[PDB]
C-alpha cells in the first residue's frame, strides 16, 4: 500500500508515533517520505546482504528475520515480511523500539541527511490533525 502523504501521518498519529520519544509527527512522515516514498512494500538491498523493509525501511541485520541475512538479529521478533503489510503496525512497534536504542532517529540515515534541523512540521501542514 502507497500512503498519501497526510493519510500515513494521520496513520502514525492514530498509532501513536506523535512526540514518541520526543520526535513530533513530522519527523517520521519526513522519514517515510525519503525512506519508502510512504510504500509499505518497499524493500532495498544493502551491501552487507541485509535487507531493510517497509515504510521505515527496518533493516533484517539486527530487527527482523527473513531467513537470509547469515549472523543477524531479530529484536522486534518478527518476519520482516510483515513490515510490508497495508496495516503499518508492525512497523510502528519495531520502529518504537529502533527509536529507543539510544541513537533517536539518527539509526535512519535518511531523517538525519534530510529531515533533521528542517521545518519538518510541514509535512503534516493541510492534514486532519
Amino acid at each position: 500500500k502507497v500512503f498519501g502523504r497526510c493519510e500515513l501521518a494521520a496513520a502514525m498519529k492514530r498509532h501513536g508515533l506523535d512526540n514518541y520519544r520526543g520526535y513530533s509527527l513530522g519527523n517520521w512522515v519526513c522519514a517515510a517520505k525519503f525512506e519508502s516514498n510512504f510504500n509499505t512494500q518497499a524493500t532495498n538491498r544493502n551491501t552487507d546482504g541485509s535487507t531493510d523493509y517497509g515504510i521505515l525501511q527496518i533493516n533484517s541485520r539486527w530487527w527482523c528475520n527473513d531467513g537470509r541475512t547469515p549472523g543477524s538479529r531479530n529484536l522486534c521478533n518478527i518476519p520482516c515480511s510483515a513490515l510490508l503489510s497495508s496495516d503499518i503496525t508492525a512497523s510502528v512497534n519495531c520502529a518504537k523500539k529502533i527509536v529507543s536504542d539510544g541513537n533517536g532517529m539518527n539509526a535512519w540515515v535518511a531523517w538525519r541527511n534530510r529531515c533533521k534541523g528542517t521545518d519538518v512540521q510541514a509535512w503534516i501542514r493541510g492534514c486532519r490533525l
